[PDB]
This record gives C-alpha cells, sequence and structure tokens, in this order.
C-alpha cells in the first residue's frame, strides 16, 4: 500500500497549549478507537519527520488529532500550523482497542491521554457500554473537551464522568480501590502515571483486565 494524503480543513485551540487538527483524506481510512497514527506535516518551516498522535475522532475520509505542546514540533503546530497544508499518514497502530472490552468499563485519562477516549465518544453518539470515566488534568487551565464530555453524559446516562484536578487533589490514586472483574480498565496518559496506576490496580484487582497506552510527556 501507500500513504494517505490529507489536507488540514480545520484547526481549533482547545486551551493555552492544545490544538485540534481536522483532516480530509484522499481515501477512506480504517482505525479503532484507542489507536494512533504517525503524522508527517508538509508546510514551510515544519519538520516532515513523522510523529505519533492518537486518533481523536473521525470516520471515512475525516480524521482528527489533538496535539498538546510538549517540545519544538508540537509548539510549532500550536502557533503556526495552517489550514490547507497537507499531511501524510501510514496506517493505524496500537493494541488498545476500547470496543473489544467488556460491557462495563473504567476509563482513566491523564491530560492529553483523553484523546483515544474522545474518538470513542465521537464515534458512538449513543453509548453501548456502562462507563466510569476518570479524567485527571493539571489545573483547570489544562482541561480540554469539558463541554463535549458534559453533553455526552447528558445524552447517555450510562456515562459517568469524574473530573479530577490533580493540582487540588494530587495525582489520581487507585491504591486499594476495588474494580470488579466484570469490567475492563482502559488507561491513556503519561507513562509515569500509567505505571503507578497499573501497579495499584493489578495488586488490588489481579483478576481485572487492564489495558493502557502511555507516552513520555
Ligand atoms: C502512541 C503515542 C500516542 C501519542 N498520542 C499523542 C496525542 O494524542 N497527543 C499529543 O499531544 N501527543 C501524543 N503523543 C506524544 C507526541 O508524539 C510527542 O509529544 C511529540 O512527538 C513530541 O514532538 P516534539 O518535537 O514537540 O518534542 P520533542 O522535542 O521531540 O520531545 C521529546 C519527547 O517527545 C516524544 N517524542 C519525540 N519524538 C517522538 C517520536 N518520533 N516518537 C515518539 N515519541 C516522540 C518522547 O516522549 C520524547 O521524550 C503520543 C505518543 C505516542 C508514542
Ligand atoms: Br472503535
Ligand atoms: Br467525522
Ligand atoms: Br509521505
Ligand atoms: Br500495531
Ligand atoms: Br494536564
Ligand atoms: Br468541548
Ligand atoms: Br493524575
Ligand atoms: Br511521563
Amino acid at each position: 500500500s501507500f500513504p494517505y494524503l490529507g489536507k488540514i480543513t480545520h484547526l481549533k485551540r482547545l486551551n493555552h497549549d492544545t490544538r485540534e487538527i481536522q483532516i480530509h483524506l484522499s481515501r477512506p481510512f480504517n482505525y479503532q478507537s484507542g489507536q494512533f497514527a504517525f503524522l508527517k506535516i508538509f508546510q514551510e518551516g515544519f519538520e516532515s519527520a513523522p510523529h505519533p498522535f492518537s486518533i481523536s475522532g473521525g470516520h471515512g475520509q475525516t480524521l482528527y488529532f489533538t496535539v498538546k505542546t510538549s517540545g519544538d514540533h508540537t509548539k510549532n503546530i500550536y502557533d503556526n500550523l495552517q489550514a490547507g497544508s497537507k499531511v501524510t499518514l501510514d496506517r493505524a497502530y496500537g493494541h488498545m482497542i476500547i470496543e473489544e472490552g467488556r460491557e462495563n468499563q473504567v476509563w482513566i485519562a491523564g491530560g492529553i491521554g483523553i484523546t483515544p477516549f474522545i474518538s470513542y465518544i465521537r464515534e458512538h453518539p449513543i453509548l453501548d457500554k456502562q462507563v466510569h470515566f476518570y479524567y485527571s488534568f493539571r489545573g483547570d487551565e489544562n482541561a480540554v473537551y469539558l463541554d463535549l464530555l458534559r453533553n455526552y453524559a447528558q445524552k447517555n446516562p450510562n456515562f459517568e464522568l469524574h473530573l479530577i484536578d490533580s493540582t487540588k487533589d494530587g495525582y489520581l490514586n487507585f491504591e486499594q480501590k476495588e474494580v470488579p472483574e466484570h469490567a475492563t480498565v482502559y488507561m491513556c496518559g503519561p507513562i509515569s502515571m500509567m505505571k503507578a496506576l497499573a501497579k495499584q490496580i493489578k495488586k488490588q484487582n489481579p483478576k481485572t483486565e487492564l489495558i493502557y497506552e502511555g507516552w513520555k510527556f
């Protein structure tokens, strides 16, 4: 096969350091919520090296990515990326597949780790599972998609949101927190957070299925 050629149709700054990219693809793309792709940007003043970003929405020929400023290239995306610029993508990657889990699920996002969960929400307007969603962010200035999450909970009573400001309450802690074996736990966020929560959940709940995707923030 060959790369997907895409054109950026929209850009939205969600907060002080996070920007959503909407792309239109040359042909239909296939992925499952929880997966990521390597994006190459073709714009003057940008490096064309590929960077992995979780897919945050879309179906058919539309794809969304949500990028948080974490260094030179992602700061350049926040300040200077333009609509109309073209990108290339290879295929979807990743083994975290949210749809494959049990009908009861616990989702845990740390900061920009919310992005695969946003794709699931966007692709399932009527939620088919019972979900407890723990979204932890460093202060109110670093939260994204709060209105979207509120709208989803209003439309789907089976979606239970738990917003955590880690600057007020400290990092999310699941020590001795019981998670039943009929639920699947999905997590995405900083690798430091994923490894601490995974040790806590595995020890208290050895029988509970736990799947996560982490990256060095
Ligand atoms: C599976 C996966 C999914 C991700 N999803 C998202 C997402 O939805 N939103 C988001 O904002 N960020 C996401 N990231 C992180 C993102 O790829 C990095 O923040 C970004 O590439 C850093 O580029 P930079 O030039 O700004 O920073 P740099 O100056 O390159 O910062 C260095 C750090 O950035 C990361 N990084 C740099 N280059 C790469 C690379 N080629 N491959 C992997 N990591 C790299 C590493 O953590 C590294 O320690 C994801 C990363 C992975 C691995
Ligand atoms: Br899916
Ligand atoms: Br779409
Ligand atoms: Br290419
Ligand atoms: Br893969
Ligand atoms: Br955050
Ligand atoms: Br929103
Ligand atoms: Br946290
Ligand atoms: Br980290």
